[PDB]
């Protein structure tokens, strides 16, 4: 009944606890001490952090709780607008865009995106085959090059050409800088931040201008197998209305934000766990070698990379790269039979803690064991939520998994990998998670493309 | 590409008389020793191929290319098991329905609720052995069948077969074992030479089985947390429908068939290998004593019997008590790059031969070494298949291992064992395998319950 709460800082309450450069990891350690639920207070804010499957299975009841915009999502809303990620469920553009865009994200739609994903994956492989001896790979940097180009090409037929660059593209310099200012507002109205505010607005213009220009450019009349084409021609069956031009821009910005970082973190964590668990890497490499029998993987071959998928899911279990989502109570209700909640009360789902629920997973929760995911139907309901929940779950889940399976499968086919530094896991936190400074050496197996 | 070997033939009867033997699996293993990883086996009206190498079976386990087939054995068991989970085709609507409804009651989390009833039966077996007089011996498979049959009755539908109060088995299982015996006999009949007595007996055997079950279902409908309760109150999330009363009785018969025989064979082979390998017995007894520190084991203590679990996995490697399953090709495909298969072509997986693949386990394949299973990541994919494959794998796997671990643990804690007759392994073959005539002496350690 009485809810635990971590240490306070006077009038700032719990907020200075987030004034740290690893806040998710700080929140995990608080859950380790306090258990399945703790109250987290800030000036003007009250929420509760959930960590057990028993409580989260209830928070996930869509009849009782809806998606809430966390403070992080409200700041991203300043440039993602009413895109799909940062809109409320009752907002008319959510359901409209949801109905128009769901078909472009089905497993059936990945048959059309596959060729462009292979385009960028081949560039990654060729980059690595062209390294000189004893040169190394900066893994998260190269996975980010791959994911951003993949979504740019598949989403709106745009080539960021990240593998031709050292300093990232100007659009993503401002975009990453906007996301960086959003996270900083969390752990902060002084005049010293006025520079950041003026810089934030100029970053929004850089983003809107490039995107709004592409929308105007295409509207040429050309038709391509990309999200942008479906967004100019699609009509919501419900209202019979197409998305208006402002909403298309928000979706494009949204897909770029939601696209690259979460997926590049997954690939980066997957490769870290492979080089730290050589038996698992051997099993994944044997699968890649025997399934990917052509110089260019096909869509069907990728679907046969079952163990590669298990590696991906277990990497998502330990470090889900979009590590929380937020909910509010639609009506007065009782949580777990012990925590009465009022209408509008907020919950945070701490995904990495959920995924360490010993009562669900047994006691070896910290060990990387893809064999946990041999039979996916066996996993209890709402114990594994890397892609969120319900109708507000990740619309790009199939896209992200198909890209990551394809790319990891090709990496494992084409190179042997060496953890030549004995890399010490160091998780850098933005709004997403990635293993900072992770480096490897790749020895080519000299298989042609 | 490669011409497939085939064992000796008998004119128009082809290979079928090779199965007219009282140890057909063992005969099939010796054929595999002579012919290798794959051989064609022909019968009047039937063609199948027996696989014995991990290299071919890892492709056969690809669910996009092969689905579960009903062997001739399972087609005959279907005459009284109906469309229960074990003898239904994957495309049958009652398979997926019953599968979705019954998975939560077979989860590792559900074993916490069965545990008390499992201990109930384990204590009965322990007390039987401590009440033996000096120089009396234990009939091991007989007592393990008493235990597993009572555990599935109690945990499954709150019915007490009271096997430890009986000399002659329960009337329901008299026909149940006699129906299984007729099913196996139909396999090895070179027929219709006035077999009507067997036919008339088969029908009366079915009637005994349905009547007892149909009454238990009728009795209950006029709450106990058992499989029967979940089956009356469970609704499939997909179709939203519950199981009908006909299918419920097929499931009950199926669990009684599939429950006890395979699991009692496992405990029996496990104890045989333990008394034939005294260092392994000692090591498992030492684990039992330091883990089982209470007079009654808890669910958590059973999960800590790690070496006992490896002992069970190693007995399952040498003598998997459900020794084959059947698959069919969903589409034309090539097996191993050298054996073209047409859509609908059948495969048999000879599990005990698979588990003797020297390229997987080394050259000492015949030695009992539980340490092979310290890390599941070290085992190549699909090398170890005692519970079948994929979505048609054994649903009762966690039930069987928890029961067998609890019971073996209590056995090792409470008694020292003597292989007083220097027992010579003699494997009796039904549809399952057991060590016939296996007897031991147990000297009590005098630790109270
Ligand atoms: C290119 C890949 C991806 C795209 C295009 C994408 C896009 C999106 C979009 C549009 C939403 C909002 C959906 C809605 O509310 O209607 C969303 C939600 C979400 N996504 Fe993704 N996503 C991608 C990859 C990923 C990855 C790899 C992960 C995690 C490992 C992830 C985790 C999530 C989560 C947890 C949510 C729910 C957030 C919340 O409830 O507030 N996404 N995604
Ligand atoms: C109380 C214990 C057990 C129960 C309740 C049980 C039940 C079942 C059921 C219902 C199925 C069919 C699943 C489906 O197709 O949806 C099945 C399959 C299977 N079981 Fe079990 N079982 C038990 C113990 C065992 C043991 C101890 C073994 C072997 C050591 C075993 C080996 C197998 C195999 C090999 C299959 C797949 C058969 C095939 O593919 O044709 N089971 N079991
Ligand atoms: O916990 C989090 C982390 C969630 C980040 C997820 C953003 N994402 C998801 C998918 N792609 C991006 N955010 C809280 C922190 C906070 C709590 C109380 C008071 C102020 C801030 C919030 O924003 O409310
Ligand atoms: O190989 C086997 C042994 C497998 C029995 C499995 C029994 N079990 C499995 C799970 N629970 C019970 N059975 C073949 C024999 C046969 C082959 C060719 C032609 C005729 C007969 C079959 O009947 O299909
Ligand atoms: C007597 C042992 C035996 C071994 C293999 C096949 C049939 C019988
Ligand atoms: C939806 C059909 C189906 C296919 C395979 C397994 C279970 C159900
Ligand atoms: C050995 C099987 C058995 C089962 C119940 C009672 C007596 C014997
Ligand atoms: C340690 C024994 C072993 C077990 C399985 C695969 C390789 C080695």
């Amino acid at each position: 009944k009485e809810m635990p709460q971590p240490k306070t800082f006077g009038e700032l309450k719990n907020l200075p606890l987030l004034n740290t450069d690893k806040p998710v990891q700080a929140l995990m350690k608080i859950a380790d001490e306090l258990g399945e639920i703790f109250k987290f207070e800030a000036p003007g804010r009250v929420t509760r952090y959930l960590s057990s499957q028993r409580l989260i299975k209830e928070a996930c009841d869509e009849s009782r709780f809806d998606k809430n915009l966390s403070q992080a999502l409200k700041f991203v809303r300043d440039f993602a607008g009413d895109g799909l990620l940062t809109s409320w469920t009752h907002e008319k553009n959510w359901k409209k865009a949801h109905n128009i865009l769901l078909p472009s994200f089905s497993q059936q739609a990945m048959k059309g995106y596959h060729a462009m994903m292979v385009d960028i994956a081949v560039q990654l492989v060729q980059k690595w085959e062209r390294l000189n001896a004893d040169e190394h790979i900066e893994v998260p940097e190269d996975m980010t090059r791959l994911t951003l180009d993949t979504i740019g090409l598949c989403g709106f037929n745009y080539r960021f050409n990240s593998f031709y660059r050292d300093q990232p593209h100007p659009f993503i310099t401002s975009m990453v800088r906007a996301l960086d200012e959003a996270m900083n507002k969390l752990q902060r109205d002084d005049p010293a931040y006025d520079e950041n505010k003026r810089q934030f607005q100029e970053d929004i213009k850089v983003m809107n201008d490039l995107v709004d220009k592409i929308i105007a450019d295409r509207k040429s009349g050309e038709q391509s197998d990309d999200l942008l084409t479906h967004m100019l021609n699609g009509k919501d069956p419900e209202t019979g209305e197409p998305l208006d031009d402002e909403n298309i821009r928000y979706q494009i910005i949204t897909f770029l934000i939601a696209g690259h970082e979460t997926t590049s973190g997954l690939l980066s964590f997957a490769l870290y766990f492979l080089v730290k668990n050589p038996h698992v890497l051997q099993k994944a490499a044997e699968e890649a070698a025997r399934v990917l029998v052509d110089p260019v993987p096909s869509y069907k071959q990728v679907k046969q990379l079952k163990y590669v998928g298990m590696v991906l899911n277990e990497a998502l279990r330990l470090w889900p790269t979009a590590p929380a989502f937020s909910l509010y109570a639609k009506e007065d209700t009782v949580l777990g039979g012990e925590y009465p909640l009022e209408k509008g009360d907020e919950l945070m789902v701490l995904i990495p803690q959920l995924h360490r629920d010993k009562t669900i997973w047994g006691d070896d929760v910290e060990e990387f064991r893809p064999e946990r995911f041999e039979n996916p139907s066996a996993i209890p309901q709402h114990a594994f939520k890397p892609f969120g929940n319900g109708q507000r779950a990740c619309i790009g889940q199939q896209f992200a998994l198909h890209e990551a399976t394809l790319v990891l499968g090709m990496m494992l086919k084409h190179f042997d990998f060496e953890d030549h530094t004995n890399y010490e896991l160091d998780i850098k936190e933005t709004l997403t998670l990635k293993p900072e400074g992770f480096v490897v050496k790749a020895k080519s197996k000299k298989i042609p493309l």
